[PDB]
């Protein structure tokens, strides 16, 4: 149904208190968070990790969101990782009170967590720490100005968490090591035959064909969906990922007639009699 | 209630067309598979595999067998491992068609794979294959006469899958590599001593507790029992484990309205609306 | 040598027994398993799976058969996963007793643990489980209108298991979450292109490109077909994986004078003598 | 220095605004996180989780304090569980608005990804989501009226993820089965024979011990213990404990010249000039 | 800077003492081993394996070496695997003393733990145990005449280790599958589109290219180049991958104030104050 | 028999060219390592880790040798770790040439990957590196001297790859996490209770009853048990663990009639006939 996936967006603005991004909902379920620091090629800095952080929490909590956008203000950046700028010397990025964060680290885990699919919408580059974060993002829709690479070993930083084992995921070892090991670009074609992002459209329409995507999983099953997450984070998250996996199967469990007839027990003060449930095979 | 735990027992039998084991079941949902070559300590040949086999997948598919216990005839073993009079020097043991079998690795993956707890009842000799297959039972209560170990590299053999790794999830790298190493018996003490079983009982009392403790997992429920024993599998067998996990997963949403919906509308060649289910956080 | 690879085959009927499917063999190795229920475009019922793993059983056990092909009846589809019209409320497919199977998940581990490789010959649509299948086979030959993807967040099912990690083990994270996610149909280059196939031919072509395939396999040792074919399931499933390569070093082991000896020994009441045998680096 | 261990401890609180805990911390960087229903036996509800996630993120951020304390009010109990008051149908606990949650999985996530040492203060009960909370904690201390267990199965829940997994990795396969299939309670002696908490104190000496093990903890490095506790993770939780593993070594990268060097290249907009550094072997 | 990069190269050469290779290391830091037995397509035997052995070791621990090329002499191949002529009847390769040996496990081994970057610069074929070499270095540069394949299967042997779980992490299951159980020969065009090599360039420019992308690494931080190799070794080797990856977070600990504060206190017979160095959230 | 177990054991000196350590040969066929630095407490320098890896080398190539101990000097300690006297600022340990080491972590991957059993025979300390070196070995004897700990949060250090996650296989998580995060030192009996150490005997008897486990060893395959210390590593190894396991799975396959037929057929410049070896299921 073209008509429906290609119908007009209403963004509904709810930026109100946030610095260093835009926060958007369409009616259709749509939460959109925008990098908006387009001076510094929409770099992070502590502020901005926090922000994108508090808008993923409303959006995992609002009930009328199925899938989140990540993207960048403008059509130069997706993100160029940590802000250099705000680096300090004592293991971490200077917020104004001279804290130092590794925040972003918290923003990976709460993107890896979600149980609605996250979309990055890449416009022009997707460089070092903003290169891991679209590919924590399940999906990746890149405009054809994209430009994607890791850049750690040239600015005296790596990232060996999810920004390596992850990528080999997606990129397979070969790619990974050379992607890492020479901090090259790579313009949207070679990301889309390499398997790094799934589709490659024109500028013009990344919005457009990104919205078409979250429209696709917004007519299927929301609880499939957070299973199918868990269960493909788990083939990488070891015990992490059980623990999403299992959790989902918990929250199954409770929505039936024999988990809640253990509750009901508790709750009447009486053993349960869990008979009346025949056993599959 | 020990009254209610303590009970009598009354098993029928259902051993019909066996001629290696005993296959056995209680009134109250218990099923019992018993090795009787007490002749040869109950070691088992291809024939003792396959019968065993037949008897668990029986017991998987009777919907009043909630527990399934594992032994041998006899005081004096439960299982001295593969009948080395009739190993081949093919690459297994030999049936009377003279085909070389290792069918006790089908039998170790069809325990972990049984949905309802499977408990080996110890008296006297847990040895070598027949060692492996007590630790791949769930639980293991031995009498005060049981005996342990393997005997690999004294007899020219080795289990280096489940009999090794799983061994050490059991007991520890230390303890495992020693049991393997040097190949020594150990007694009910000992055994308790290193996590190697769950309790130690008179070997007069063996039955009766034995019972006891299937007893309190028959109280329970089957559908929470059979999701932790993958979930548990699941910290150790990878991919394989995940299959289980999520398999049950699978289960338990094709009980909800939501799972529903979506057989219903392809059913009713319609389009699916899973609007009408709440997206939990 | 083209004239010995493109060959004609011929196939001897071994279905006599079965309602849902044909087994056939040829007589220079090949088993090959069909689904026959082209008015569901080949979706199982219970009765279909327990037959299919009745005819993998077989293929097994018959020392003559090297290599087994699973393929759907007609060009129109391999297999269209679980048949909906019999899925029942109550956690799986309902046979013909009330009784509620997920029998699929039986067969996938037979395939995962066949010691022989399993090749999938898909003609139209490979959808859903039947997808999952496809790709639990070792290789997929398909034809050039073969049609791919996942429908469970459509239809209301999901598998987290093999069906989702070792998918992402074949097209990478960010196209499994795509596939899963979005439930589109992907044709055959398609499939070509990121991985999921082993090759396209030409649908008049797909028999005889695929017994070629399978002949080559039948010219190399089947010894080391099977240590790889573990091997390779050993980097995903864990310690089952590990009970894989491990059970056939056990098979090898078994073929050694130094092996031999600890038999001989315990046989003959002696002490076992290593010492003859050279310690290796 | 048992002067010093054992010096008084004296809290100051910080419980502004929490109805269901409290939170205090010591003069000298003991942070204590207290249940506070002890009329239902320290059971937490939505809110009570969202609290403790709260003061856990305060502890976390607050650099004078390097230890976390989890207890629960009064002697009777750590904490039962889940509330099972407030359980609702539709797969998680009822908050005062309708929404259903299963918000403690962020808390052990939170738990697990603390850089600091978090301690389980057990007196009393320590049963089913309140016995899974003990084992994520790092370390427990229990005085000898602690009584553990899981009651899954029994009223229609459970833990397949770090509440069995890890589990596992503490007691070992054979006891962690034991534990979940039959849903016994454990005195403090048992737990403390099967490695399930670190040591068991008279109950009148509770505070004072598990003071003098969080002042043994507050002499030692940081740096070294936040490392340690993210490579301990790291055996069990995949690509997410190597997210927090590398996530470290990051951190310490950028306190060296070499990874400065990078940085301040790239704010100079300069060619960085690593060969100045040596290379190690 | 292509003036840089395509700038000649000054080799000197090193092979003194070696009779089956050649070792030779450029002024800006590159060193190559060369196997040196085109007669027999540089099939090793252990002589050649323990000399590459000698080299590596050479090359990682020479601070003026950062990048190490591994090759083939002349352009007909790279390598052709373990030397067949001198494979023994017990269990691996004879050397003139008539012990045998499988040393090109402590070769892979050597590759997979070096600090620096690996580079195969593959000319002709990399076949069998000479094609599980080249995936084991970091990365491949191969001409367009380079020629890849396994042949395990036919010529009695298999690599089941790195040989093919990691073959799987770089071409994907399917692919991996294929290339072990045919051991068809796959050309430059075809190994690039599956992801097994980097690049393919013309075979007249392979050194030429290969000195460039290695120049492009040695512009880079060593350190954060060894910490990334670590790290993607760490996806795949579970705790042998943790040292690595652990045991670079400690060479960066050691270079801290912290850190050495330890080690002062130590030496100075004092107690440790740690209370200097902030906690970082 | 205990007369053959417990008879004197007659050491050939073989140390010859070492400064820091000592190295003997029984007649019987066990190697052992001494470190020999008691005034340090037998701490290693990097000349001391050097001549123990050159001695374990030895050790491993001796087709005579079938167990190693590795000791320490006197009866005070085994080894206190790492020389803090010579750890310089600069990521490891300074040799008398200015080079900073940390090679401690190529031995730990040479005892892990020896085919032959290593044996801790722990008299007094076992501290720091000293400590995971004991625990690397395969097995400990400790004397009722013997104590054990860590102190890297202490010293300013940690080791957080085998160091932490197998210290976790062997112990637990929350006594792993204890002995690090308090770095208290622990008596025979405590490392005995916890699964430490595999026995603990009278300081006096500890040679004699550590030569008595070696002699045990010796009566078994020493096939038997390199493939078994395989596949306990591949526990905790991922592919390193593959890597060896499925290399001795090779060793044995060069071993057998299928194997050699591969070979042969290439050597004779003839397709291979695998026929004649029958394909057991
Ligand atoms: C069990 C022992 C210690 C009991 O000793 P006891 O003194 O009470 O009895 P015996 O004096 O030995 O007399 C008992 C009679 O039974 C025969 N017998 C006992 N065990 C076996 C056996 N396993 N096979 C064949 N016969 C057995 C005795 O010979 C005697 O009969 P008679 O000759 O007088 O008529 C003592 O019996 C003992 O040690 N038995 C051997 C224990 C053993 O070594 N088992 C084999 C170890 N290996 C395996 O089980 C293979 C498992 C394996 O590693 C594997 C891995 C992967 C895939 C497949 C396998 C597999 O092989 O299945
Ligand atoms: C395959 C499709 C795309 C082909 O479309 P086409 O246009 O050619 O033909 P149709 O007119 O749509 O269909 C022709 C006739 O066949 C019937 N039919 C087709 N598939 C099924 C089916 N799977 N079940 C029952 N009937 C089917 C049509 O109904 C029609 O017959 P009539 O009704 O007119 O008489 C298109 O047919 C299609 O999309 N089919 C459904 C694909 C699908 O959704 N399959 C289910 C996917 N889910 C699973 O397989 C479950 C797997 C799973 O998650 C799992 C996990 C763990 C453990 C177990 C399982 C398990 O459930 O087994
Ligand atoms: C704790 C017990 C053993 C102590 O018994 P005791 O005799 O000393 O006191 P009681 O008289 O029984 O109880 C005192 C008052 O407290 C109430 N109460 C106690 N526990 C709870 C509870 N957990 N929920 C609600 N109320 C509780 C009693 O009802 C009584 O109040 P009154 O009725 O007199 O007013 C005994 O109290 C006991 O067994 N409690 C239940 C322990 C239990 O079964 N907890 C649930 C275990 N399951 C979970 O926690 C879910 C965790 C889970 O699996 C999960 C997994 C993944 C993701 C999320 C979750 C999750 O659900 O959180
Ligand atoms: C490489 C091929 C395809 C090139 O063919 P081409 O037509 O150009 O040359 P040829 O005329 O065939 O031969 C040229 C001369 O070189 C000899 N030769 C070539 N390769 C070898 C070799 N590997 N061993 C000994 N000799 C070799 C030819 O014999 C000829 O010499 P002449 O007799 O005429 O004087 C083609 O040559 C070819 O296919 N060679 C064999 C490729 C092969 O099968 N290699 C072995 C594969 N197996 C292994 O490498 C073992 C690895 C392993 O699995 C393992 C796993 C774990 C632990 C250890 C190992 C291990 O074994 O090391
Ligand atoms: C062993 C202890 C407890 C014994 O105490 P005791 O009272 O009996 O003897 P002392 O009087 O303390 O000492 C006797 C003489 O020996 C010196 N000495 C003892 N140990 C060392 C040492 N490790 N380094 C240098 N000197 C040592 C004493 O100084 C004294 O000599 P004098 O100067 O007075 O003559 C006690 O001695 C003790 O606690 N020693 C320190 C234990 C320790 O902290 N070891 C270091 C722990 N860290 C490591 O081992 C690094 C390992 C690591 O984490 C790692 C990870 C990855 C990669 C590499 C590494 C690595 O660093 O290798
Ligand atoms: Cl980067
Ligand atoms: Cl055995
Ligand atoms: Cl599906
Ligand atoms: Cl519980
Ligand atoms: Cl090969
Ligand atoms: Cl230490």
């Amino acid at each position: 149904d073209e008509a429906m996936l290609y119908a007009p967006v209403e963004w509904h603005d709810c930026s109100e208190g946030f610095e260093d991004i835009r926060y958007e909902k369409s009616t259709d379920g749509i939460a959109k968070i925008t990098i908006n620091r387009p001076q510094v090629r929409n770099a992070f800095r502590p502020l901005t990790v926090k922000e994108m952080i508090q808008a993923l929490a409303d959006a995992r909590y609002d009930d009328n969101i199925g899938v989140i956008i990540l993207t960048g203000a403008g059509d130069k950046a997706f993100c160029s990782g940590g802000d250099q700028k705000v680096r300090g010397d004592y293991g971490g990025y200077k917020d104004d009170s001279g804290v130092h964060h590794l925040n972003v680290l918290d923003f990976q885990r709460q993107i890896r967590t979600c149980p609605k699919p996250v979309v990055a919408m890449v416009a022009g580059y997707s460089i070092g720490g903003g290169h891991v974060l679209h590919m924590m993002c399940d999906l990746t829709i890149a405009a054809d100005n994209a430009i994607f690479g890791q850049t750690g070993p040239k600015v005296g930083s790596f990232d060996g968490g999810w920004g390596a084992s992850y990528m080999a995921r997606i990129v397979g070892q070969k790619k990974a090591r050379e992607i890492w090991f020479l901090c090259r670009q790579y313009d949207a074609k070679q990301a889309l035959d390499m398997g790094l992002v799934n589709t490659v459209v024109p500028l013009a329409d990344l919005e457009k064909e990104t919205v078409r995507w979250c429209r696709e999983m917004l007519q299927n099953s929301p609880m499939a969906l957070r299973c199918l997450k868990a269960a493909l984070n788990a083939d990488c998250d070891g015990q992490a990922g059980l623990q999403e996996l299992a959790g989902n199967a918990t929250m199954l469990f409770y929505m039936t007639e024999e988990g809640q007839e253990g509750r009901n027990a508790f709750n009447q003060k009486r053993q349960p009699d869990f008979s009346k449930f025949k056993r599959n095979p």
